[PDB]
């Protein structure tokens, strides 16, 4: 049931910013591992003495950057005159949610309509504000309200590149990789308690719950009017044997934050032959593959949608494979993506619902949970 | 004029540590990037819940890579049950390094005879005391005095495996990357003011001035017994019309500390092929190229050294070719390593000077301050 509730126009997401310590170490490594390219900077070099920031994108996947400078650059300025490109900025914020959350996920930016409207709309529902509306240049408007944790929802809308103050990378420093990747399906929080968090973000965004369908967690899944913007968020089930992964995560994030990011390929076996090999030089580490129990029994579960060739291409390279009512999702992990056990990446295709490709075809993997369990049988076999 | 004054016997560079915000991100940066081997990790994989550090090897080269962890996750140790494998490590000395600095080397580590001796007899002679001598699994004896700024100058002495604690990686984890990177030649420092910092360290250390032979600076090099340990140092020269260079350093890193690393390759043609075929792939950036003009007068100056062809080869990668009375050195230099205008990575070759290669063979190449201006007179040609 979608009841298309949006209590503002919503489009799709927008971008990813991650808040770093060293933004060029990290984008040169995402790029490299993700087949991102270099697309825009706002540093030193277009004038900005505030933070450092480099745009990588992948088809329509953005992924922004950001550390900042010594505060001595800037200590002339005010708000009135910064050189900042994201007026949001500040030194002591980033500083203070990088030594405490470590590399992760700031802002989960998302397009709309009237971005002064979605934030006001958003606070008069309850959204805590985290830095008001400005208009950059008489042509975007930015504004951002806290999600969970120190991470905010950032609301962008265009008059009619990709921020003001930004400048296009040349195109000797621009080398057009590409592993696939196209756009982000959904981002994905861990809060100590799922409830609350779920009763404050449906409260200010009108988002409604997506329908899914004892290892680890609850969740549920949020989604815009047409299910293009997906926002799951998962809480610990505590008092298990093996101890929850979320509550892993909340210790070594000190507390909620952003869990994973799932990127959607446009052939996720070239994604994933890309990606694995430059694992060992310089990219991206995946999770251990399933037993090979667990592929021997994905011919009974999805052998009418995937060849035995494809199949066995799916053993090969530790894809996972789920299915729902409405479609099949091939997914699969990165290990985390920094020093502590915290975020990770998520590469995803979905097969079916066509009318375009509805949101969410296949669902997020909930079956996997019981799929690998059983496929483990095998220390038995 | 070699005194051999050093106060107590020291061998070789022995490792680089940066204290880093992410060291994942920044090690696999750097391993892609320079083409050095992941060989070593101490991390919450080995006990370690203090500290995350990664050690790459090219050779005889070691750069060692460490970010702090949320101190909740130690906050019940004391230093007597210590599970960092670094003793000398302090949360809250590495965030307001890299919150002051950025990205940036925190200790130069040099092997001696007996740490223990080496930090006493230092101390006795004026260093400033950074971190006591402590015995490791009564192996491994580790001392720390300042150097400059809030780099350290660590001593490191071995009865008899880059650190306990430590663990070989496995080889599946472990690319064997290789681009000819084979040691670190010498490490250098900017400092306001050159007659203090040499001062204060040939007064601990013994060192002594390393001979040379209008631009920016003032340098002097202090050089260990055999002269294979090489710290130069620069001052700014003030007033200039352009502004110096180690000025801008001292501005952007809040004050005194590491400029620049420089690498010696067995082979700098092929290093500077595999380095910039990754320039724009993830590795690093080359400073602009010095004019033609530079290379058609190198013929008349190094003409007996390299051939015809070998000069042209010069020419396509970039490199810089200078000579002093003994020998010839070729360099090239990275730009910034991160977001600062801050450190950087020179690469040399040293060609003379056989007796084994005695150190510094060429200089530093202090003559190519006259040759590239004088090659820059190509915008009247
Ligand atoms: O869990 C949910 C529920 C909310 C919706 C959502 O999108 C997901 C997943 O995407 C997902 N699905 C499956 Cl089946 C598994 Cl097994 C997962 N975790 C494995 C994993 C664990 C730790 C590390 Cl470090 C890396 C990987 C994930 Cl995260
Ligand atoms: O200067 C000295 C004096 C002390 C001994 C020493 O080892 C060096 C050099 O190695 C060196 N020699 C030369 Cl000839 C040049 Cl032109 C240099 N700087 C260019 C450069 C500037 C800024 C950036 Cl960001 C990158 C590169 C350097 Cl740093
Ligand atoms: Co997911
Ligand atoms: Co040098």
């Amino acid at each position: 049931k979608n009841p298309k509730s949006d209590k503002f126009k919503v489009k799709r997401f927008h971008h990813i910013e991650f808040w770093c310590g060293d933004a060029t170490n990290v984008a040169r490594r995402f790029s490299w591992g993700l087949g991102m390219r270099f697309s825009a900077k706002s540093d030193l070099s277009t004038g900005n003495m505030v933070h450092a920031s480099y745009l990588l994108t992948s088809g329509d996947l953005r992924f922004l950057f950001t550390a900042p400078y010594s505060p001595s650059l800037s200590a002339g300025e005010i708000k009135p005159t910064t050189t900042a490109s994201i007026p949001s900025f500040d030194h002591g914020s980033c500083r203070s949610f990088f030594s405490s959350h470590g590399l992760g996920v700031r802002a989960v930016a998302i397009e709309v309509e009237d971005a002064e409207s979605a934030f006001s709309i958003s606070v008069a529902n309850g959204a805590i504000p985290s830095s008001p509306p400005i208009v950059l240049n008489e042509a975007v408007t930015i504004a951002e309200v806290k999600l969970y944790g120190d991470v905010v929802l950032r609301y962008v809308s265009y008059k009619a590149e990709f921020l003001p103050g930004f400048e296009r990378v040349e195109d000797a420093s621009s080398f057009p990789l590409d592993y696939g990747i196209r756009r982000l399906d959904h981002a994905v929080g861990n809060v100590p308690e799922l409830g609350p968090a779920l009763t404050y973000v449906a409260g200010f965004t009108g988002f409604h719950q997506f329908a899914e369908f004892e290892s680890g967690l609850n969740s549920a899944v949020l989604a815009s009017n047409d299910e293009m913007v997906l926002l799951p968020i998962n809480e610990p089930v505590h008092g298990t044997k093996r101890k929850s992964q979320i509550q892993t995560y909340l210790e070594h994030n000190e507390g909620a934050g952003l869990q994973h990011l799932a990127l959607m390929s446009e052939d996720i076996f070239r994604t994933l032959r890309e990606m694995r090999k430059r694992s060992s030089i310089g990219g991206f580490d995946f999770m251990p593959s399933p037993p090979p129990t667990y592929y021997q029994n994905l011919k009974k579960r999805v052998g009418d949608v995937l060849s035995d060739d494809q199949i066995k291409e799916c053993e090969e390279l530790g894809i996972l494979v789920d299915r729902d009512d409405q479609g099949t999702l091939l997914q699969i992990f990165t290990k985390p993506l920094g020093d502590r056990p915290t975020i990770f990446i998520e590469i995803i295709q979905r097969v079916g619902c066509m009318m375009y490709q509805s949101g969410g075809c296949g669902g997020f993997g909930k079956g996997n949970f019981s799929e690998l369990f059983k496929s483990i049988e095998e220390y038995e076999k």
